[PDB]
């Protein structure tokens, strides 16, 4: 897919190239491909994307900012200083200072202005200016720029929410799932109507059989306590200690919270997820309708760079020597659609790519067999049934990358997905050799790529290609579950930060003192994140409710917890179960197809 | 589908009898299917069928004798003795005498016999003895019959595991969700042999990178204290509790926990569902082939009664005679195949059942505004803001009943799933006016018909029409889950019973009396039950675990949870959420048929 043939070539070897751009799945951008002197536009574009690791770079930089940050409790003067981080239970990361801080956000800025504003280069400036993505990322890097400035000067602050922003608009996948999701809003928001008609209909329902009762004296006070409390049940997180008293009172009480709990989670929360998944197959499909479009109009384009009369029509002449340009390089008239099937059908069935410029099949034995000796190695060496075998394995490793890279090329070895692993881990192992045991998890790290070996086994092959092949095709979910994280704990530690301290004294009577949790807290950032890991995880997550609504003093704290609840649970990992049953069944047709 | 015209008709009343059982799913048995004769053989299958009533009644009656025995443990002279229910927080369901046994045992294994035996009537000898489900329940009456005698002559005792079976034995839907699930297990311990792979290596990592931390002094203390708390943690229902310890040492500890229970959720338990999910479907599939083979049967003996010359061949005259004993009772050349895809077809496209022997839509809104207005008297009535009124409306909901069953009949009034419903808590209503204030629930009841008008809103409609579906089509699942449920405490009373007393000392050290779920025992078989279900909502679910492995003193104990939760959660509510996504996405393509 050569930069050098879209630049430069011939209109024949521009034809070819942007056919294996669009069949590799890469697009050029419209701005580019609707115009007839593309060629000095993309140029830009390549040097642009040449330099993909540093933007990257720079945009995972800015998002880890937040986890650097001091909190802002902490700077107007508490008594005792953040310095004493046993009393306020913080974390064990570094908070920069005012210096280290402005260097790093200046550096940032600078580069995030650079990736901005370079599209000007090859869009040109009124298709630069009338693009809304550019708009938001102009209005995102101009926020982050007045916050620096305010502080350069030198009750919330702004940068920690803009900087997630900006790192959602930079990942084109990141961006794709958030207009994949904003199609399912709609319809979630009809079963929450339900879902919301049900609880409210059976805590009245609880709160009026329940009045006169132990269970009504002491759990089911009012109605909003009942709902609040069976709203938790819904979860089944406080099953059966809120429902004890009645079970004292009267064993027969446990009949309504058994319908209550069977019908709450095996036909609600199941129907909520059938409707999830609904959604998502219909946007998913749309999704990929509009890549096909994409694929299209480049191989339109391709047409339309050898076609240079407009009869609309390509003869023999031309068409093998396309042939030769394409199979030769990178693998009757013809018309705009003959071509575009044409080509798919050589996509499909003569298509395996040429190897760049620039090995044995038992070789793989060899090494599986070094391997498991290395893991039986390992295991006697931890039961304690040397240094000098580690060293020896990581020299064959290091050996083996240096061979494989040499025989294929780099550009051919990197574009396997396991491989460029096993170089990662294999860098870090001999970088590890600055001369404890920690390179016994990096070599069982290699040692993984065993499990491959069960694909052999047929009863095994779906189980383990669908586990190899979410690895990578999640990630764009677990992304997104991540920066909604990063925005709670945000507004987390903006609105709770420094009421777990130990000199409290509420906190004491709290629950999160007597569950030991006291280190799940939101003083600060990795202390928030980690903290709602353990909400997402739905493990005692009413704990830190129930305490920061006791620590606050106001049942407004609880819109916090009820919304983490509403949008990551119910939806987004929904959302997850759901991409993970299609790939399963998508493994098993292609298996299907393969026999 | 008169049993009459079966019985005694001419040949084309018998084939437009067969006709209407086969289209409305009712199949005579293929003993009397292929028996040549419809005569006596047909005529005591009929009074068989209509003493199911009977039947269904004696088989309920003997499974429910498990809930009113009493407990072994108690028969061997324990001191207090079990009249002490306090000292052994036993429940409040009497327990038998041996004379109230005695009577009740007799009397239902004589109808038991009757049930069992009487098949020989219309089956005949041979084929009665020659068939596997005859012979399985022949040996479980003669094991309750010598359950029965042996202790009339007044370790463990067998008869209330065989009840559990003869009730499974007894209905069809039941036995066929086990013939069902005996095709999925081939395929689920393939992924139990994963899922053991990943904890043992996920246990093995954790064991030795703690090994001289606090987490390993507290908590991993060995290669099997960290596999039991591993798995308790891929349940999620010790988080974060089990790496507190870690966490105090090293906040960096959380990014293994965290990286364990992701990928051990949303990777192995959702694969656990996908795998489930499809072996499900190509069961399904093969139950579904295997009625429509039935139907073509029973199409195909109509035929062989009409075409009783046998020529392969039914005329015009032979047509429209069938025709009118068609069309007016029960809703050119042809032959054996053209008869079952002519009569489907009408079946499909023109059937409307006619009413049997012996309204208005303003009716329906009539009724939909009464019990509207009797939910807003309801409401308003519990804030307090009429005997008389509760009468009246209870007045309307009899005479309702008396208008419609006279409107329609009976026979044509309780077809529908909704008024027999209807009908029974009506009756239930109109019993209790004894003369109380319970009868508010009863109405609301009747009142949670208002729901159904919210499948006239297009954005619910999918969503209320399949929890309608549900709540029949599930009860085959549900009742298998029930009765996994009845064996798994039947065998806790007999290994646990006792245990829980106030007398332990032990007790109080174990957390079940830590967390005050001392009533959660396995000391009664309803006591058991309750804990099961505790037990299947995986709420807290270790603390019964670990206290019952504290109060036996020895790790055997867990095979009972363990192998609990293995069974019931991993596979069959897998299967419950299967069976409810199916269920939707059915509805869903009904409907985008229908519009
Ligand atoms: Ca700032
Ligand atoms: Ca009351
Ligand atoms: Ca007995
Ligand atoms: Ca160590
Ligand atoms: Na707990």
């Amino acid at each position: 897919r050569r930069s050098e043939a879209i630049t430069h070539g011939t209109p024949f070897q521009k034809a070819a190239a942007l056919v294996d751009l669009a069949e590799d799945g890469i697009g050029l951008p419209v701005e580019i491909l609707d115009q007839s002197s593309f060629g000095e536009s993309a140029r830009y574009y390549f040097i642009f994307t040449r330099l993909d690791l540093i933007w990257s770079l720079n945009y995972f930089a800015l998002l880890f900012l937040n986890f650097f940050e001091q909190p802002l409790w902490c700077e107007k003067n508490p008594k005792p200083s953040c310095k004493d981080r046993d009393y306020y239970y913080l974390g064990e990361l570094p908070y920069l200072t005012n210096a280290e801080s402005i260097i790093y956000e200046v550096i940032t800025l600078a580069i995030l202005l650079v990736h901005t504003f370079f599209p000007i280069s090859y869009e040109g400036s009124r298709i630069f200016w009338t693009s809304r993505l550019n708009l938001v990322k102009v209005a995102c890097v101009v926020i982050l720029f007045v916050d620096v400035l305010v502080d350069f000067l030198y009750p919330f602050r702004i940068a920690p929410y803009v900087r997630v922003i900006i790192f959602i608009l930079s990942i084109r996948e990141l961006r794709d799932t958030l207009v994949l999701l904003s199609g399912m809003l709609g319809t979630y928001l009809n079963i929450l109507a339900l879902w919301m008609l049900f609880l409210l209909f059976a805590s009245w329902i609880a709160f009026v059989m329940f009045e006169d009762t132990q269970q009504g004296l002491t759990v089911f006070t009012s109605y909003g306590a009942t709902l609040y409390q069976m709203f938790i049940l819904f979860t089944t997180s406080n099953n059966p200690d809120v429902w004890i008293p009645a079970y004292k009172s009267s064993r027969w009480s446990s009949v309504f919270f058994v319908l209550y709990v069977l019908i709450g989670v095996y036909f609600v929360t199941n129907l909520i997820l059938a409707v999830v998944y609904d959604s998502f197959k219909e946007q998913l499909a749309k999704q990929v309708s509009g890549m096909d479009q994409m694929k299209r109009r480049m191989l339109e384009k391709a047409f339309g760079l050898i076609d240079s009369d407009k009869n609309g029509e390509i003869d023999k002449n031309q068409c093998i020597k396309l042939f030769e340009q394409l199979t030769n390089y990178r693998t009757f008239k013809i018309n705009k659609d003959e071509f575009a099937d044409l080509c798919q059908a050589i996509a499909l069935r003569f298509q395996k790519e040429e190897v760049p410029s620039l090995r044995s099949p038992n070789f793989g034995y060899a090494i599986s067999f070094i391997l498991i000796i290395n893991f039986i190695a390992v295991v006697v060496e931890t039961t304690l049934n040397w240094q000098v075998a580690e060293f020896v394995f990581g020299w064959i490793y290091v050996l083996e990358m240096a061979l494989k890279i040499y025989t294929y090329g780099f550009e051919n070895y990197w574009r396997e997905g396991a491989n460029r692993f096993d170089f990662l881990v294999t860098w870090v192992i001999v970088i590890g050799e600055t001369a404890g045991e920690w390179i016994r998890y990096l070599l069982l790290a290699r040692m993984l790529r065993l499990i491959r070996l069960l694909m052999n086994v047929q009863r095994y092959r779906a189980f383990i290609a669908t586990f190899i092949t979410l690895i990578p095709s999640l990630m764009p979910y677990l992304g997104t579950i991540f920066c909604v994280l990063c925005i709670y704990c945000s507004i987390g530690v903006q609105v709770f930060g420094g009421l777990v301290n130990a000199g409290n004294k509420k906190l004491f009577e709290t629950e999160l003192a007597e569950d030991d949790y006291l280190l799940f807290n939101f003083n600060d950032y990795p202390n928030g994140m980690v903290t709602l890991f353990n909400l997402l995880v739905m493990g005692n997550w009413q704990v830190w409710m129930e305490s920061y609504k006791d620590l606050t003093g106001t049942w407004w704290s609880i819109t916090y917890f009820v919304s983490f609840y509403v949008i990551t649970i119910l939806l987004l990992l929904n959302l997850v179960v759901a991409f993970v049953l299609e790939a399963f069944f998508t493994e098993l047709d292609l298996e299907e197809e393969e026999k």
